[PDB]
């Protein structure tokens, strides 16, 4: 009855020497990572990057959520966002949002999703432009300043700014950032795979965890073939860049049908990387702010 977890997907601790290029440590794991689609990495103890948004001016209109829009079948600043959230879900489960355990958010999240009796609305702010307000990471853009002992984390490789993202390609040689999300208890994203099969790093600036899903590349055709049978039919024909925008679906439900699905809970300072073609889902057990690229090897 109740939501099983998935198995957890591997936690990496890199050493110093490790932590020195993102992509070979990358390449090093992939035997491991790309049989679960999704890893966590926590970096060294001592690595802890400032919070470099612009947060007087950061403002935004975040998205509606309708956690059962298939089953049926408003500005804010990031100060008063998570006045907001925390209200919330202090409400929501009549407790302080730190002591609900992450195992109840995710068993009441499936619940909500499949509920016919309860209509949970959240908001979500999604695809937020690093562009707007500035990357989460410092950035030697000459448009905020640098204090020295943060300089390290302007020009390190893990700072997604920094993250290799031109595609090789004959179209290039004839002929782009990060985004944010700043997330609510119980706003999420569902299933889908990047464009052109990118790998994908995230990193959790700060906030309670950001829960996640995720399918190995192996069994994707698995994956799009549960889609196909349960899905809703009227949007069977639909092209799977659109089917993406709605591909909500319980992990126990492709994992009854033998597919494997790994989770984690993301926490802050930590970065979860998607492989290629590794579907995803996941949702955020509390106010949180993340940034995430799609990068290239
Ligand atoms: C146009 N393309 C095509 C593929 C996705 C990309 C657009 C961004 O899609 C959002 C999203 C993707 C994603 N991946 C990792 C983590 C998170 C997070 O929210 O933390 C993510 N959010 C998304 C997708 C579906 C439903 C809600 C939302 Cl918000
Ligand atoms: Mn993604």
């Amino acid at each position: 009855a109740e939501f099983v977890p998935p198995p957890e997907c591997p936690v990496f601790e890199p050493s110093w020497e490790e932590f020195t290029d993102p992509l070979s440590f990358i390449g090093r794991i992939r035997p491991l990572a790309e049989k679960t689609g999704i890893c966590k990495i926590r970096p060294p103890k001592d690595w802890q990057p400032p919070f470099a948004c612009e947060v007087k001016s950061f403002r935004f209109t975040p998205r509606v959520q309708r956690l059962n829009e298939l089953e049926a079948m408003r500005e804010y600043t990031l100060q008063s966002f998570g006045e907001m959230a925390d209200n919330f879900k202090s409400d929501y489960f009549n407790m302080p949002v730190h002591m609900v355990p992450t195992e109840l958010v995710e068993k009441e999240f499936w619940r909500l999703v499949s509920s016919i009796e309860e209509d949970v609305i959240v908001e979500y702010g999604a695809d937020i432009s690093s562009k707007d307000f500035g990357s989460g990471f410092p950035v030697k853009d000459g448009r905020r300043k640098i204090l020295p002992e943060e300089e390290e984390y302007a020009l390190s490789g893990w700072n997604l700014n920094n993250m290799p993202v031109l595609e090789q390609s004959v179209l290039a040689h004839i002929n782009k950032v990060p985004w944010l999300y700043v997330g609510m208890c119980f706003s999420s994203f569902c299933w889908h795979i990047e464009d052109h099969w990118s790998y994908s790093i995230n990193y959790l600036h700060w906030g309670e965890p950001k829960t996640w899903y995720g399918v190995p590349s192996h069994a994707a055709e698995q994956l799009e073939e549960v889609m196909r049978e349960l899905a809703p039919e009227l949007f069977e024909s639909q092209p799977d860049l659109l089917h993406q925008l709605v591909t909500i679906m319980n992990p126990n439900v492709l994992m009854e049908h033998g597919v494997p699905v790994y989770r984690t809970n993301q926490c802050a300072g930590e970065f979860v990387v998607t492989f290629p073609r590794a579907y995803h889902s996941g949702f955020n057990q509390g106010y949180n702010f993340a940034e995430a690229v799609n990068f290239c090897t």
